[PDB]
This record gives structure tokens, sequence and C-alpha cells, in this order.
């Protein structure tokens, strides 16, 4: 409806641990905004299975956190895979964005690529080269007036909706208090 080249994907990964090579993607989310971040749509939600031996990898920082999440149990129980998860993704976001255009948004959403690269390339090529990543905002903010940062909070649950959700309202709070654009 609002297909446009300047609206923004943000995706969110979580993953069994840090290294694309040895760990495997367990959970995608995406939504686009326009350019103003106004959300748009959101995307499929997908908990992506994984054998027992992926989950197994796991160390305790990702174990207790994606099992107290309930993710793990979604995970165990899922019946879609990495190219069904990529499928879905695609068919979503060809409704509202063209292939190439967006840069990929999230926080530190340079690791998400890495993921993306390794595990889904073909979702990996719909995005620009480009990145744009709310904790750079964070990481200057911190430098140039740290007190800023204490009027914004996040819950941090790693549920990848919620904390791409968290990701815009955090550049949307930037917006506002760091930027004059
Ligand atoms: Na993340």
């Amino acid at each position: 409806m609002s297909f446009s080249d300047q609206n923004l994907i943000w995706i969110d990964l979580e993953m069994t641990g840090l290294d694309p090579e040895m760990h495997k993607i367990i959970e995608m989310a995406t939504i686009v905004t326009d350019s103003e971040l106004n959300i748009l749509a959101e995307g499929p939600v997908i908990a992506i299975h994984q054998p027992e031996s992926e989950l197994a990898k796991m160390d305790e920082w990702c174990t207790t956190t994606h099992t107290a999440s309930g993710l793990v149990a979604r995970v165990r129980q899922s019946q879609v895979s990495e190219e069904e998860a990529i499928d879905q993704t695609l068919a979503f976001l060809k409704q509202w964005v063209p292939e190439g255009k967006s840069p990929i948004c999230g926080n530190s959403i340079g690791q998400d690529r890495r993921f993306l690269y390794k595990h889904m390339p073909r979702l990996e090529a719909y995005f620009h080269y480009r990145y744009i990543d709310v904790s750079t905002i964070k990481e200057l903010t911190r430098r140039w007036q740290p007190e800023v940062l204490k009027e914004f909070s996040k819950t941090g649950s790693h549920l990848a909706l919620d904390d791409i959700r968290e990701s815009i309202a955090e550049l949307q709070f930037y917006r506002k208090a760091v930027f004059k654009i």
C-alpha cells in the first residue's frame, strides 16, 4: 500500500551463539517503517526449528535467556526451517519495500547481517549494502552527552519482535533528544 523505496526494513535475529560458522538462527522478525520511522507493518515473527544438537551448543547466557523467554520451547515445537522463514519474510517484504533499497536497520545490526550472509544469503541480498545501526547513535551520545541516556530505558527481552520495536523506539527518542533535523 505504502510501497516506497524510502521505507526502512528493520530486522532482528536470535541465535544459539555469536559465531555464524558454528551457531544457528532460532528466531527472526522484521518491521517496515517509512523514512520518518512510522511503523507501517510488522512482518512474520518466526521461531526457526533447530535439533537438540544445535541447541546443545548454547552457553549458559543463551540457554537461560532463550529458555526463560519461551523461545526454546517455541523452537522445539516449530515446524519452520530457515528456507521457509526466508520465503515467508521475502513475501512480506516485497509488499512494502523494493529489493536492494533499504539499509539493514537495528541495534548492532552488523552481527545479524553476518548470520544472514552465512545462513540466509537470499534474504541478505534484499538489503542495500549500508547499515542503519541505532547503537552507533547510542555510543556517540554516551560520549558527547551521556546524561541524555538516562531518559530512555529498554526491557531487552530477546524476543525478536519486541527487540526491534525497542530499536525503533530508541531511534525515535534520539531524533528528538540528540538530533536537530
Ligand atoms: Na539483536
